């Protein structure tokens, strides 16, 4: 699924991302606009030979089962596929886990390379929220 700007939006905010640890829900949308251009089946293969899957880019050298990431972990306890879903849920519930760790949203490069210290709040304005 692609999702729309606000749609999205509206999806994170009844999954409980809007100021979860301090991140307005801006950041969050921001964050997947760059990582996945809102787009549920986006994956990308590392360098590392791990994947990022999702619509939050969500990497399998830590925190999903891919079966291919050899000595990886899955702090997630979820396979990768699932964050392909069209239903966010499995991504939220992951992003929480992640954004939780210590390193808040840095922890997704094109969140800390786009979307921190911009006008975040520009990500949902217009929506009905």
């Amino acid at each position: 699924k692609v999702f729309g700007r606000c749609e999205l939006a509206a999806a994170m905010k009844r999954h409980g991302l809007d100021n979860y640890r301090g991140y307005s829900l801006g950041n969050w949308v921001c964050a997947a606009k760059f990582e996945s251009n809102f787009n549920t089946q986006a994956t990308n293969r590392n360098t590392d030979g791990s994947t990022d899957y999702g619509i939050l880019q969500i990497n399998s050298r830590w925190w999903c089962n891919d079966g291919r990431t050899p000595g990886s972990r899955n702090l997630c306890n979820i396979p990768c596929s699932a964050l392909l879903s069209s239903d966010i849920t499995a991504s939220v519930n992951c992003a929480k886990k992640i954004v939780s760790d210590g390193n808040g949203m840095n922890a997704w490069v094109a969140w800390r390379n786009r979307c921190k210290g911009t006008d975040v709040q520009a990500w949902i304005r217009g929506c009905r929220l």
